[PDB]
């Protein structure tokens, strides 16, 4: 049959391709439909999906399985250079708690009032803006590949000596496990997220 | 003041960061808000933006400035061109005309009836699925950085010896040119898209 997956952009570009490589190898007769959007659009449109994968909090009224947590890093140029409070900060607008945690960190760790010059609602765009030198930002660790360790310094973001983390959840209606292609997907994801 | 830009994912990750590096260097007192979404969502929510940048067709009842055209390439692992009809094809669901041109091309150029095993509505995800070996696909040339020429063969997609192209447009209400931060943006984009 067909499986329909709804996910955020970050997930579509970092988690799902490796999952689906496995999934399609094991279950080659399943047709896969992936819809990628803003988290808000995804959750709003949950009736279009058998399974959703998103970051933040659990989705109410559904089963929610914790996939993993990600650390965060403040990223700025070595090359231009470490007088960092004069560079524009790119604020990824995750949700209000996150934004506030980041503002608090910036105020505690740097030497001026927080001010976002650029706001963006997709992490991958935030990363490319960093790479193109628009400004500095905070990225989740899973997005930190292909960032030049010779152009850029990375500082782990901790609040009250606790790492700033964000959770990824897979959410679905448990009734959907009656579809063999969905049960297969969910079982595969439970093994995928375990680490040796 | 503030400028609010709506764009597709592809644009947010490939065109806009270089534009905004320039824009923010020249106009450092403008606050920039970027919303990245599915084209359909972007077009639907046009009242949230001063300017939109999208691919496909012009937006009705707005000014529309053609930015550029992109060629397309069929991409598959260097193991191998004959095996290629056995690999899953990943269908980016741009719009019906595009999908149908791709289907016609596949039928005319390969040894099998067209069938998409995976459908996806974001190009960046399509590219990551290619890189992770889920299957083969067609990408616009602007997305073809960081694809290893040692793992992958690239064949240019032409139909009736005409290259398959897709257009990028900037769309806006011409009244918005009364905002200096928007007029600045639009003038800057007009220079950016010219090639020396």
């Amino acid at each position: 049959g067909t499986i329909s997956i709804g996910c955020s952009s970050l997930i579509g570009q970092t988690l799902l391709p490796e999952v689906l490589s496995l999934y399609n190898a094991q279950f080659p007769n399943v047709e896969i439909q992936v819809q990628v959007g803003s988290t808000e659009q995804i959750k709003a449109n949950h009736r279009d999906y058998h399974v959703m994968i998103t970051r933040g909090n659990k989705v109410m009224n559904l089963a929610n399985t914790h996939l993993f947590n990600d650390d965060h890093y403040f990223i700025f140029p070595k090359n231009r250079r470490d007088d960092v409070t004069k560079l524009p900060f790119i604020e990824f607008q995750a949700d209000p708690i996150y934004i506030n945690q980041i503002k608090q960190w910036y105020n505690d760790n740097l030497e001026q009032d927080y001010h976002a010059t650029i706001t963006v609602d997709q992490v991958a765009t935030c990363k490319e803006m960093l790479i193109s030198g628009v400004g500095v930002t905070i990225l989740p660790e899973i997005m930190m590949k292909n960032i030049s360790k010779e152009q850029f310094e990375f500082e782990k973001v901790e609040i009250d000596n606790e790492p700033l983390i964000r959770s990824t959840f897979m959410s679905y209606d448990p009734s959907m496990l009656q579809l063999p292609q969905v049960d297969s997907f969910v079982n595969l994801m439970a093994s995928f997220v375990e680490q040796p």
